[PDB]
């Protein structure tokens, strides 16, 4: 089964790429697995596969850390992401994002129901498992629980059956048969939860599948539109209908090759302690005391020799940055284009802790609009910051065609030299804010509102007659024939490989 | 003569450090020398010494490019700067800046007049030189002239004789015996020029010395206070009185070992075309048509086999960033401390194109002030943006004690996650602005006023009870004994030198 369609095959692919370290000696899920993984993420090292996890019993479980993190080399920097999607390991960010957007104007390919799959190789009922007895990791030393759920997909369906959402949202063990987790607006798990709470008749049927098809975990991390069933979007993107099996205790469907499946309910009435957690922006606030949603687990099914993927998230660079940030940027690019805004590219610079998105403007089209910075800033901000795809993003940086938004150095150069603080910016105080950013939830103002800005790093003539500068760099301030001579004589003169 | 006190010795020191490439084949001053130098600066390669410059006659001149640029290795990244100052090549930025500030509370050591020096080995009078006939570089293809002056020091003295200023300001060849250059407020060359213009009796006696003592070119690049003679500050910093010789045609004094000396006058009445020039922020605006100050050259003296240093400035990283940015930051640190502000460190992040300064706060002292963000931001901005040392800086970022301001990644992390746009900032529109920044001089607003901001990246409890987070990183989210175990077993498990 191909790597992008089967997590077990994906692990093999990383091994074959020389992008995996198999640790076969005992490793403690209390901090040690996550510490190794954190070190991997901070240094762009190989993904760790913990085959011998202290507390693993009867097949539950091994851990794969850093499933979507960066490789050291520039040439295959995003190779782990490419392996989620059947792309060459040398794929660029543009190509990865374009793959993730490709299904947006294709007919969905709905999933195929099959009678069984590897996820049914083992089962534990309501009398046979205890979630406190599994080797669930403590990921950061001040975390408020053991975060079993950092890289599985929650499966919930609208009461009317018409929309089945797949998404990543964190969750930790509360007791032997419950989790608590984040379920917050405007996220689709929250939107669907609210539909069940308004109906008021029952708890939400739920499943959480770990080690799902890599192409599915990518879509689970992306803000595809309201009402769109991720399974059919992944089908269209991949050209293949995903094979799903029914849950044993409810009528939801899970990927046939899921490593581990939890089946149960997301309560419409109960809460319990959740967090704190070392989060995507790089912080934990020890002792924060929040209430979260509460999930009841009724059944576990799993593959022989099941593998749990884990994101040891925090400071750069991990799945929260590579997947949640980039995929939000991708959706923002499309949103802007669908609102007739002349945006070619979008990326959330890692340097911004994926709190900014840089928007590359087609300045030929901008000139034909005969508009101004103030007007255009407002239009862009209104589109993005009033939409769910803009939720996590607090600063939009508008740049002209010379800037490669996938290159953070160039975004920072343009921002720092082309956007006059105050005058070239528009603040947005009456939009939803992202409380996880420290300056929001732990800051001076409302946790849930405002704190957003459009920063215009377009220069004035980019609105009118065209770019009126050349860069003072090697590329732009010397003619072609001189540049090539300098390069050709570089090592001869006594100065100092692409793959590496 | 030691490297920090003699430019010729400094060149030898770079050779001995394996930090020099001697090019002995012909190189064109029309773009080629500068293109090589630009490539060096963009890649942190060895400094180029052009020993065979097309158009060099009768000893004028060789070129040293990239005299104050970065080395590739982390361990001796700032080694070329350290060689300006008798510091070990492994010196940190903090140590370099502390050396440059050390003379601020020492008695000056005035210079020593000697009867002759190497700068008198050759001379050309008013009938023997033509500045258009020298191998003056064209540094960027759209420059409005050949910029002879990118790394020499202008010498001007107050009418009353009490203050002799040394500073870098650019200048280009206007004709056989004149230069034009930037002379702009609030710079000390401008302040002194204004004193002569108010007296109204004569043009300003002037000299321009190239290849001066490295410790002197450092001070020439730093905004030491009004009225302070750089020569005596350099004397105090180095512990040695600098040896100066009198000019032949005026009563100014130049360093005895200067490579090349121009003697003449800076007009109090005349101007001529100046620029455009590929500038520190990374841009040139071809055809800009500005008038600049006009200098008349009456005499040239020079060393046998004279070497002209050259800065091929523009995009990262060159002397404008390493010296002008960092040295402004240093002065800002001191200014803040002298205004009883609890600042420990200051640095202009290269990522900001040295338009930001990050200010590290002693948050114990901040807490004892019992103040608020709004108040403290205003106080810091008022001190810095109303002073000459703040001229070139448009954004101040306040950070707490956990941030190393010499590490741009960490400044960017703190800015992006701890400063809420708008609410945690104060804009300053009624302060002098730096017109060279594109968003100022080529932007939407007044070229010379405003566009400044204090961005407070202190978190709320940093004002009150203390930091209330831990970072979600390897360093902070795992105990010491676990971290050391992970490091000790890193290569054993199968994961991947300080000098490299
Ligand atoms: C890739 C990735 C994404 C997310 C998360 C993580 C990873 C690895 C955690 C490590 C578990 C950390 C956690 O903070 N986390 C997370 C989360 N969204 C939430 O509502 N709640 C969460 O706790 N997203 C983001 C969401 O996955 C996306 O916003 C997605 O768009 C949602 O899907 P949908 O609502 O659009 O269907
Ligand atoms: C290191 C360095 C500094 C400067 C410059 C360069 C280098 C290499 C050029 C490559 C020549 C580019 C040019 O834009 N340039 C420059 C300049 N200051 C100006 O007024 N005008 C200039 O044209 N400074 C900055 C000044 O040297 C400092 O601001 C110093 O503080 C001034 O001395 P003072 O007025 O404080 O005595
Ligand atoms: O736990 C975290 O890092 C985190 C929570 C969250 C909520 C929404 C979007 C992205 C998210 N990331
Ligand atoms: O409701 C609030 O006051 C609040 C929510 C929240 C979520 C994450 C971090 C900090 C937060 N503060
Ligand atoms: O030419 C340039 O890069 C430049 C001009 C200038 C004026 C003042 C301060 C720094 C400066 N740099
Ligand atoms: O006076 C002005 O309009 C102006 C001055 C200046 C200096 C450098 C760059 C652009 C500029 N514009
Ligand atoms: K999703
Ligand atoms: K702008
Ligand atoms: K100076
Ligand atoms: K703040
Ligand atoms: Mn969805
Ligand atoms: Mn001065």
């Amino acid at each position: 089964q191909p790597a992008h369609l089967c997590f077990r095959s994906f692990v093999e692919a990383l091994k074959v790429d020389n992008d995996l370290v198999e640790i076969n000696t005992p490793i403690d899920p209390n901090l040690e697995a996550a510490a190794i993984t954190r070190r991997v993420c901070e240094t762009n090292d190989k993904a760790p596969l913990f085959n011998n996890l202290i507390g693993m019993k009867n097949g539950l479980f091994r851990i794969l850390g850093a499933p979507g993190s960066l490789r050291k080399s520039s040439a295959d920097r995003y190779g782990r992401l490419a392996r989620h999607l059947a792309l060459p390991p040398t794929a660029s960010m543009r190509e990865i994002l374009d793959k993730m957007l490709s299904a947006s104007d294709m007919p969905p390919i709905p999933p195929t129901i099959v009678p069984t799959g590897p996820c049914k190789e083992n089962s534990l009922d309501d009398s046979e498992f205890d979630l406190t007895e599994l080797p669930v990791p403590l990921i950061h030393k001040s975390d408020g629980g053991k975060y079993i759920q950092t890289y599985g997909m929650h499966i919930v369906q609208s009461p009317d059956g018409t929309w089945t959402n797949w998404s990543i949202a964190r969750a930790m063990v509360h007791d032997k048969n419950h989790l608590t987790g984040l379920v917050i607006p405007p996220q689709h798990i929250w939107q669907i939860h609210q539909m069940w709470k308004k109906e008021g008749r029952s708890d939400v049927p739920w499943a959480l599948a770990f080690g799902v098809p890599p192409a599915a975990i990518m879509a689970s991390s992306m803000p595809i539109p309201d009402g769109v069933t991720e399974a059919g979007y992944v089908g269209a993107m991949t050209g293949s209908s995903l094979e799903l099996v029914k849950c044993d205790t409810n009528d939801l469907y899970v990927p046939a090759t899921s490593e581990i499946v939890l089946e149960g309910t997301l309560s419409i009435s109960e809460t319990g302690p959740e967090g704190p957690f070392g989060e995507m922006h790089g912080y934990i606030f020890p002792g924060d005391t929040h209430l979260g949603a509460k999930y009841k687990v009724n059944r576990i099914t799993y593959r022989n020799n099941a593998i749990m993927p884990m994101s040891s998230c925090g400071r750069l660079t991990d799945e929260t940055h590579t997947m949640s940030g980039s995929l939000a940027a991708a959706e923002i690019r499309k949103l802007c284009q669908q609102n007739d805004l002349p945006i070619t590219d979008a990326f959330a610079p890692f340097e911004s802790q994926v709190t900014w998105v840089a928007l590359r403007v087609d300045t030929e089209k901008l000139r034909a609009m005969k508009t101004t910075s103030e007007g255009f800033r407002k239009r862009v901000g209104d589109v993005v910051f009033n939409h769910k795809a803009g939720y996590t993003i607090h600063r939009l940086v508008l740049v002209g065609d010379d800037i490669d938004v996938y290159e953070g150095k160039d975004v920072l150069w343009a921002f720092s030299t082309r956007c006059r603080p105050g005058m070239d910016e528009t603040l947005f105080e009456d939009v939803r804010g992202f409380p996880l950013i420290p300056y929001m939830g732990h800051g001076n103002g409302p946790a849930h509102r405002g704190g957003k800005v459009v920063s215009d790093a377009l220069m004035p003539t980019e609105y009118t007659t065209g770019r009126n500068w050349e860069a003072a760099d090697f590329n732009q301030s010397y003619p072609e024939d001189l540049k090539q001579k300098v390069l050709d004589n570089w090592t001869k003169m006594g100065f100092s490989h692409h793959h590496h």
